[PDB]
């Protein structure tokens, strides 16, 4: 199946993208690595202290880059610990889940947002590659060398806590 | 018997403990955390660019902070250096293994030793606590608000891969 090799939590700074609206859409620009892993980037506005409810899910293949699939839920978001809730669409951010139109997972930030949270936006890249061969504990020389890119990016709430190995 | 939660690799300055002897005796203050866990603290040379043969291993209750047990030979050093070459009695670099009374596991950095070595020195501690409760995957929130102490401490050679949790 797919046997998981481990997790990098990196930082991206967004883009914007040209819009049509008075909304601004943000962009992190994802490096094309074409390893089988899942990217999860966790949209931190650093302003508010605080994460958007949903996070735009990736996945990656030997024959393909980063392409979007869906907005799953924040599970484990960077603050959080129930001293406040997530960012939600009535607080004027949203994750568009649409495959067929270009955009997507790119965030939107309505004027209805805090002024100016949108500048203030941090991607929080959960890259993780995994691979058919139940024998592999961490990833090939080979396999290091196409996710140069991920690597070379800076570390971003990076756990402390290192799961333990099967035993 | 003893499910493990995960392993925190933290870095500590030693203190030097006075001693009307030549040697000098370097001590890693550990935070007294009452939880289920075990220490393990690496005496790293950085000065040489090595790490001493053994290291001192602590235990942890909910009744008891780390108490020190016996100490253990380094497996796996920072430096990656293989086991042989790590820094001996010979080289002036002794682990106490005396249980009673006290000084141990306190790192012994002899006179014969390189001239400033014992203020090179530096701990990496291998904190790992560990729940009798098999369904716990992580540390729960009470667990992480006594190891606060702990987590504060900053981070020592801690890898940038996360291996992957208790799922596949
Ligand atoms: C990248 O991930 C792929 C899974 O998402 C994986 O492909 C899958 O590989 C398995 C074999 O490991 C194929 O299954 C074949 O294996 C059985 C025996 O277990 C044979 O009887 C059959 O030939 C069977 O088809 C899957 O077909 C395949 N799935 C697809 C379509 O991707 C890759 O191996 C992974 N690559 C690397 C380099 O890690
Ligand atoms: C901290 O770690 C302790 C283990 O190092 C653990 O204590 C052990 O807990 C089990 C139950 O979970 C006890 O039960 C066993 O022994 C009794 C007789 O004493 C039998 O009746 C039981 O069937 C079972 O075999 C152990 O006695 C106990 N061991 C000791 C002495 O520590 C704690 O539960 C851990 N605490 C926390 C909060 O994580
Ligand atoms: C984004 O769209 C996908 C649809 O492609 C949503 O996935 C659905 O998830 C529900 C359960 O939550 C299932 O009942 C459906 O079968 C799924 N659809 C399929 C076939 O993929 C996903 O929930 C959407 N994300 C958001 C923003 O909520
Ligand atoms: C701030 O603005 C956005 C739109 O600019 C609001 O989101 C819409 O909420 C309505 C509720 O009736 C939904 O029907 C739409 O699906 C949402 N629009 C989209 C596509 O994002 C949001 O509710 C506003 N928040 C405030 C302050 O009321
Ligand atoms: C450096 O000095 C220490 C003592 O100050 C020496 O350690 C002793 O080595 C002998 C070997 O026969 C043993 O009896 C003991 O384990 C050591 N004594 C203690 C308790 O420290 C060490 O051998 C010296 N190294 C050099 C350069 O010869
Ligand atoms: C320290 O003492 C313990 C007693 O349990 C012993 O097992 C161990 O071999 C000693 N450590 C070393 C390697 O000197």
């Amino acid at each position: 199946y797919r046997h998981p090799l481990g997790c990098y939590f990196k930082g991206i700074n967004p883009t914007k993208v040209p819009s049509s609206g008075s909304h601004t859409i943000l962009k992190c620009t994802l490096p094309v690595v074409k390893v089988n892993a899942s990217w999860t980037l966790e949209w931190v506005v650093v302003k508010l202290q605080n994460s958007v409810d949903v996070t735009s899910y990736y996945e990656s293949s030997p024959n393909s880059g980063p392409t979007f699939l869906r907005a799953i839920l924040n599970f484990t978001p960077m603050h959080g610990l129930r001293t406040k809730n997530l960012l939600k669409v009535k607080d004027g951010f949203q994750v568009d889940n649409s495959t067929d139109n270009g955009n997507g997972g790119n965030l939107y930030v309505y004027p209805n947002a805090t002024t100016g949270s949108a500048d203030s936006v941090r991607c929080r890249l959960r890259m993780c590659p995994w691979t058919s061969n139940s024998k592999m504990t961490a990833p090939d020389e080979e396999m290091l060398r196409k996710m140069s890119e991920v690597l070379n990016l800076p570390n971003y709430g990076v756990p402390d806590l290192t799961p333990p190995r099967r035993d």
